[PDB]
């Protein structure tokens, strides 16, 4: 039932989601003049390397790349975190026009699309436990601008006229998501929330300072996907973010400068 369309979308949420108005949600406008740089924060350590991706699945509002977590091969740690977060899935979120998209944003600057590569704190066993936990998750988030390509996104690109509707599931081992990191790993980090629904406060966001960029020709691919399934009127699927939610009581850290 919610969604992102006229009648179900963000503003709405709160009635099946009370923890909407919560304490802690995300996202949030990074005001870079407030955010105070922390000595004491850690750089983070993102290790790939290993990483064991599996499948491709459109669920109807995004599609999650998919990868094995039944063993330590693709971990986030360092930063601000304590312990070991493995990585479960990547998504992204992206505008209907490249002028948005993105679901954090910095001085009030939309960008294009972003990307959230979501871990789980391994203290607790699994993600359906993590996220009853307010340390349960990492969710490394990464804007995308509209300029040259990024190659190591292409394998995704190309796979998503295979899984256009929702419920529709593809295929994808030996995807390496080292190759849609930027060159830096400069981040800012503060304490939120699950973006979609159940919007859980189980999430350490760390979100990264440089934007990667993705062609006009990518992003074009994705917004050729569907929200409806097969056999369904298509609605396009653009514009699966969640605006910025109000700070309240949260301090954001920077990891530089
Ligand atoms: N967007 S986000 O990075 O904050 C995020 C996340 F961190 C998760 F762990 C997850 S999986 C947690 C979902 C859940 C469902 C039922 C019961 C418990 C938990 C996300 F789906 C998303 N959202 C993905 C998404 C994007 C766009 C449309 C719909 C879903
Ligand atoms: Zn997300």
């Amino acid at each position: 039932h919610w969604g992102y369309g006229k009648h179900n979308g963000p503003e709405h949420w709160h009635k099946d989601f009370p923890i909407a108005k919560g304490e802690r949600q995300s996202p949030v406008d990074i005001d870079t003049h407030t955010a105070k740089y922390d000595p004491s924060l850690k750089p983070l350590s993102v290790s790939y390397d290993q990483a064991t991706s599996l499948r491709i699945l459109n669920n109807g509002h995004a599609f999650n790349v998919e990868f094995d977590d039944s063993q330590d091969k693709a971990v986030l740690k360092g930063g601000p975190l304590d312990g070991t977060y493995r990585l479960i899935q990547f998504h992204f979120h992206w505008g209907s026009l490249d002028g948005q998209g993105s679901e954090h944003t910095v001085d009030k600057k939309k960008y294009a699309a972003e990307l959230h590569l979501v871990h789980w704190n391994t203290k607790y066993g699994d993600f359906g436990k993590a996220v009853q936990q307010p340390d349960g998750l990492a969710v490394l988030g990464i804007f995308l601008k509209v300029g040259s390509a990024k190659p190591g996104l292409q394998k995704v690109v190309d796979v998503l006229d295979s899984i256009k509707t929702k419920g529709k599931s593809a295929d994808f081992t030996n995807f390496d998501p080292r190759g849609l990191l930027p060159e830096s790993l400069d981040y800012w980090t503060y304490p939120g929330s699950l973006t979609t629904p159940p919007l859980l406060e189980c999430v350490t966001w760390i979100v990264l300072k440089e934007p990667i960029s993705v062609s006009s020709e990518q992003v074009l691919k994705f917004r050729k996907l569907n929200f409806n399934g097969e056999g369904e009127p298509e609605e396009l699927m653009v514009d699966n973010w969640r605006p910025a939610q109000p700070l309240k009581n949260r301090q954001i850290k920077a990891s530089f400068k």
